[PDB]
């Protein structure tokens, strides 16, 4: 599915000094309206935070709204490894920024940062 296949990256987070960044290179099969790619999260704080893990889900265009739910792990969703990772990004219909809550796991805890901005590229 070339055609329908393309990528993306979404920047997620407020961008402030020592703020979470989340960055998404995923891509997109408008067919199946699957999504896979992987999901690098850092704070640049103490320790720094360096949280990667490969991520998978599907979008869901709404009227209008693009929503996104993502789940993520090491190796992706044929992996056993424990989910580490759930995003949820509600774009705007043109899609290119909106709003969006993300949980990336750490040092045996969830890490829950929500409504926090979102770009591409």
């Amino acid at each position: 599915l070339r055609v329908g296949l393309f990528p993306v990256r979404y920047l997620v987070g407020t961008g402030l000094p020592g703020a979470p960044q989340l960055v998404l290179d995923l891509m997109v099969d408008t067919v199946d309206h699957s999504v896979v790619g992987r999901a690098a999260v850092s704070q640049a704080v103490s320790p720094p935070l360096n949280f990667h893990a490969d991520v998978w889900g599907s979008y869901v265009f709404r009227l209008a709204i693009v929503q996104i739910s993502l789940q993520g792990n090491q190796g992706g969703p044929q992996s056993n490894s424990m989910i580490t990772f759930y995003g949820e990004l509600l774009l705007k219909g043109d899609g290119k920024t909106g709003v969006a809550s993300y949980r990336y796991y750490s040092n045996g805890s969830w890490h829950e940062v929500e409504n926090v901005p979102v770009k591409a590229d």
